[PDB]
């Protein structure tokens, strides 16, 4: 009957209470900081550093639309200014503007969803507000980019252990540019440069007739209305983490940690101050700028500062994750995929830390996509998922007492074909190896809650280590999968093996 099982969620560690005092925010070889730390003050808009725009146009940094190297020779940035500084009264005006500096895509890019949103979804007053106020304000913050993002932004490339800390205001200027599709070299289907990076320009949000698109657009315009009306004052950190020292899982003598499991609630609302998992695509954010609308995309829509990770985050390799600290929630929603609806504007009540970052930490970890259900029990694939989750959970240089619980759920299930009971145990083992408790949301599935709880209590009461459990997974593969759906399910197999 009960709605939750295991350790009370009130007993789990959360930020900021559990953290240590942050070191002085400072730029270094592994930390890009794009604002004046000496002037960072609560409730004040951060000042960009440096004061005057500095450009880098190379294979290691974002290619900025305002670069003097962005040519067409004509200046693409001048063309963008001329195109966007026109009155919009009808959606065709905005399509024509975006296409003036995207001539090569004038036959490839469809704007049906934008036209339908403006003309067929919005009432007359809402459309009027969109084109008299919201869009012109978005144009202005976009065109302010050279005065806002004065410091080159390095790409968080494969195998880099590197962090970028920037202001929410800087992110808003960059995302307004993404909306107007101004980022060069990010568009071609057959590009080699940036082929390993996600889409950033928003043009696919404008294509097609899904009922999903107006909801995505409502969610994003809620954000844009908010951050053009009053500049957000905080910072956001993006950290790419690449590990090479992974556990020898079969030999790991670490005990399991604590579990709270519930079929009610969500990661983002009920896991406040916890390490919140994004069920990510290896191209971070997935189809947020196109058709996708499941856990990752929804989180990227209600916390749009996440979307800018796509500007500079290379596709994740198996040993990598992306950790984002400080994104703000601007929207509330209901549903998902075909039922997703924008509900209302959200006033984020999270505390900020000593770097003026909202106390919200999200980790993008991408599960594997399994063509065949039994493929996921292959030991190499189980080890891969363990190592991915471990990389997402591990904080080198931090004591376990200062680590929040992990707030997660059915990672890699649904579209990717993962088995929820296996993935729950994999996350429990990885969390144990990283010395972090687990808060698990089963998203309405009460039987799964009971099953994960019962397995966890079974294993903990018998004092099985991480390695004891991993060896049982290996036995399951050999006994029920390798020479095989299997005859016996995983948790029944485990109970029988141990008993
Ligand atoms: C724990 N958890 C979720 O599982 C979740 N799924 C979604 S939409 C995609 C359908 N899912 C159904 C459950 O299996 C994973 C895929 N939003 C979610 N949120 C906000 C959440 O907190």
């Amino acid at each position: 009957d009960k709605k939750w099982l295991g350790t009370p969620i009130e007993e789990m560690r959360r930020m900021p209470r559990c953290g240590i005092r942050l070191p002085l925010l400072r730029p270094s070889a592994n930390h890009t900081v794009t604002i004046r730390v000496d002037l960072l003050r609560a409730g004040e808009v951060p000042k960009p550093f440096p004061t005057h725009y500095k450009d880098l146009w190379d294979n290691k940094h974002v290619k900025m639309p305002c670069s003097e190297q962005n040519l067409y020779a004509g200046s693409r940035w001048e063309l963008i200014q001329t195109a966007l500084l026109n009155k919009f009264t009808r959606p065709q005006n905005l399509k024509d503007a975006i296409l003036k500096y995207n001539v090569a895509y004038s036959k490839k890019w469809d704007f049906t969803a934008l036209i339908d949103f403006w003309d067929k979804v919005l009432e007359e007053a809402e459309a009027q507000h969109l084109y008299q106020s919201i869009l012109p304000d978005m144009v202005k913050i976009a065109l302010c980019l050279p005065n806002i993002c004065t410091q080159p932004i390095p790409l968080l490339k494969q195998k880099m252990n590197h962090s970028i800390t920037m202001s929410q205001e800087q992110i808003a200027s960059l995302l307004a540019n993404a909306f107007f599709c101004t980022f060069p070299r990010r568009n071609a289907k057959m590009k080699s440069e940036y082929s390993s990076y996600p889409d950033i320009n928003f043009n696919r949000l404008f294509e097609g007739r899904s009922s999903r698109k107006p909801e995505k657009l409502k969610t994003l315009f809620c954000y844009f209305r908010r951050v053009t009306e009053k500049k957000p004052t905080g910072l956001v950190t993006f950290t790419r983490q690449s590990l090479e020292d992974f556990p020898e899982w079969e030999r790991c003598e670490k005990p399991l940690t604590r579990l709270h499991v519930t079929y009610e609630g969500t990661i983002e609302e009920n896991g406040q101050g916890m390490l919140q998992v994004d069920f990510a695509n290896r191209f971070v954010g997935g189809g947020v700028t196109s058709a996708g609308l499941v856990q990752e995309e929804i989180r990227f829509l209600i916390n749009p500062e996440l979307i800018i990770s796509r500007l500079f985050t290379e596709v994740l390799d198996h040993n990598e994750c992306l950790i984002i600290t400080g994104t703000e929630q601007y929207s509330e929603y209901t549903g998902y995929a075909e039922t997703y609806r924008w509900s209302r504007s959200h006033e984020d009540g999270s505390e900020r830390d000593d770097w003026q970052r909202r106390c919200t930490e999200i980790v993008a970890i991408d599960a594997l996509h399994f063509r065949r259900y039994l493929d996921q029990f292959v030991p190499e694939k189980m080890r891969r998922e363990l190592n991915k989750a471990y990389c997402g959970f591990l904080r080198p240089g931090v004591s376990s007492e200062n680590l929040s619980a992990v707030a997660t759920g059915n990672w890699g299930c649904g579209a990717f074909g993962g088995d929820a009971r296996l993935k729950a145990l994999i996350q429990i083992l990885a969390a144990a190896a990283a010395e972090r408790d687990v808060v698990y949301f089963t998203f309405g599935d009460s039987e799964l809650m009971r099953d994960i709880y019962s397995m966890h209590i079974f294993l903990t009461e018998r004092k099985l280590t991480v390695g004891d459990v991993y060896k049982l997974l290996l036995r399951y593969y050999n006994e029920e999968c390798r020479n095989c759906g299997p005859d016996i399910k995983l948790y029944p197999f485990i109970y029988h093996a141990v008993e």
